[PDB]
């Protein structure tokens, strides 16, 4: 009957080829978190661990977590590291539910994972502010606005925007489809710059997601994800070309103890110009234990 117990997250990403321009072919990315119990009923501490290398950059991070229904709010403190220089960085984040229908989330960081993650090559550091709102006009129908503004160390300030939907378009024993169309917009002031600094890029994608299950006894599962999207990206001075994004991936869940997924991503989008490919898995697990 227990369920609410301490808990590890580890996810990671790793890129197969990525010949884009704010990446390697090949880079790795890992993080691993634990939270403690519920040390009372809504107080959660939680310390964890990060790394990056592609000249590596760790995390070592600790703060707290508080939750209730209709609101959910952590604070986070972390030091990164790099080349034997020390620099702070702290996190804040919550949302909360005004009617259950919508919800509106806030977050805070210093340092930002919005800045790209080694601009830093030159020491380029940044800090930011999130804002999104998510609403459910069905049971079958959902639409997340989003946005955030990051301020770098080198005066460019971005200011990006997100709108998604989630459309339910079929729902069987075995089988949901979900329609999962996008918009983004990103726009940034510094124009001379040694990372990915796109002025004004705005980009129009339409995708699917379908989750077939494998097999299922109960209150264990294992399940297939497939996901499909063409788009088309503009971006000033270059005009615009097609999106194109493919997933496959699988989930295990083992008695609420147990879970484990893992996803093959590859996706083909125009940077300053003609269309660069991207390759790369990503997984995470939650784990509940002592």
């Amino acid at each position: 009957d227990v369920h609410n117990l301490a808990e590890l997250r580890i996810a990671g990403s790793t890129g197969i080829d990525a010949e884009g321009p704010d990446s390697g072919k090949h880079d790795v990315d890992l993080t691993t978190i634990v939270y403690s119990p519920p040390l009372k009923d809504n107080w959660r501490g939680f310390a964890g661990f990060g790394y990056a290398d592609g000249g590596i950059v760790r995390d070592w991070l600790a703060g707290v977590e508080w939750r209730s229904r209709n609101i959910w709010l952590e604070a986070e403190y972390a030091e990164r590291v790099f080349n034997h220089e020390h620099k702070p960085g702290a996190r804040l984040s919550g949302w909360y539910d005004f009617n259950d229908n919508w919800r509106i989330g806030s977050q805070l960081e210093r340092l930002s994972h919005r800045v790209p993650l080694r601009a830093m090559k030159n020491g380029v550091t940044g800090n930011s502010a999130q804002a999104y709102v998510r609403w459910y006009q069905n049971e079958r129908r959902k639409y997340g606005v989003s946005w955030a503004f990051t301020d770098f160390s080198d005066s460019n300030q971005r200011h990006e925007v997100s709108l998604e939907g989630q459309e339910r378009i079929w729902s069987s024993p075995y089988l949901i489809v979900d329609f999962l169309p996008s918009l983004y917009y990103e726009q940034n002031t510094e124009h001379d710059t040694p990372y990915y600094n796109p002025i004004k890029t705005f980009d129009i994608v339409p995708a699917f997601e379908a989750s077939h299950l494998l097999w299922r006894s109960y209150e264990n599962s294992w399940e297939q994800i497939f996901s499909a999207g063409v788009g088309a990206s503009w971006q000033k001075h270059y005009g615009t070309d097609v999106v194109t994004q493919l997933g496959y991936g699988q989930r295990i869940s083992w008695n609420d103890v147990i879970d484990a997924g893992a996803t093959l991503r590859w996706e083909k989008r125009p940077y300053d110009g003609d269309r660069e490919h991207n390759l790369y898995v990503e997984f995470d697990m939650t784990f509940r234990f002592r």
